[PDB]
């Protein structure tokens, strides 16, 4: 249990300040998909904002990290939540934190498929990142489980992203 004990800004969802921020240069060559597992899927915007605060609190206060570990969160409201954001060194996938966008789809996606507004938000965030130059045009799309011993992002979500553009073995 790693994460619990339109594009919204960190201030939109009530984020605490990061303890510290480290940047990396250049478009990210990797996009790494996660699920939260806990907390659960969130359908209202205020519930998704609370999930982002709860994950941030677990990461900062219990794991002692600088900030929520992920670059971005996706809610069941179909909104994108800024975590550390583009070109900020993450805390979601060791050896890939300084070279990836880590996207968490809030919820447990081991057996259930995220609803379509969540899959669309994640695809749109990546396309946006590519267009604006934050994500390398030859990026590789991975699930967390491809680079670390974990079930993340869940079997069902991992099978879904296996079908997406730039999915890489
Ligand atoms: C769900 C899910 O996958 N949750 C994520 C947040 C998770 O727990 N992933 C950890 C990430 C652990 C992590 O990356 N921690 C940072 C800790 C960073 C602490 C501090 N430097 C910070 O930036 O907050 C780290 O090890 N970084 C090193 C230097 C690396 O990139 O190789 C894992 O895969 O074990
Ligand atoms: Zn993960």
């Amino acid at each position: 249990q790693a994460n619990l004990g339109r594009l919204l800004s960190r201030s939109d969802w009530g984020a605490r300040l990061p303890k510290s921020v480290e940047h990396f240069q250049g478009p990210a060559p990797y996009v790494i998909i996660h699920h939260s597992y806990m907390p659960a899927v969130c359908y209202s915007t205020p519930d998704c904002m609370k999930s982002m605060r709860d994950m941030q609190d677990f990461h900062q206060l219990e794991r002692g990290w600088n900030d929520i570990g992920f670059s971005f969160g996706i809610g069941g409201d179909g909104m994108i939540y800024t975590g550390r954001g583009f070109n900020v060194i993450g805390a979601h996938a060791p050896k890939y934190n300084d070279k990836s966008v880590g996207i968490v789809l809030i919820g447990d996606w081991r057996t259930e498929l995220p609803p379509k507004q969540m899959l669309d938000a994640a695809k749109n965030l990546i396309a946006f990142g590519v267009f604006k130059g934050y994500i390398d045009p030859a990026y590789k799309l991975l699930g967390h489980r491809q680079v670390r011993d974990t079930e993340c992002p869940g079997g069902r979500l991992f099978a879904e992203i296996s079908s997406w553009p730039h999915f890489t073995h």
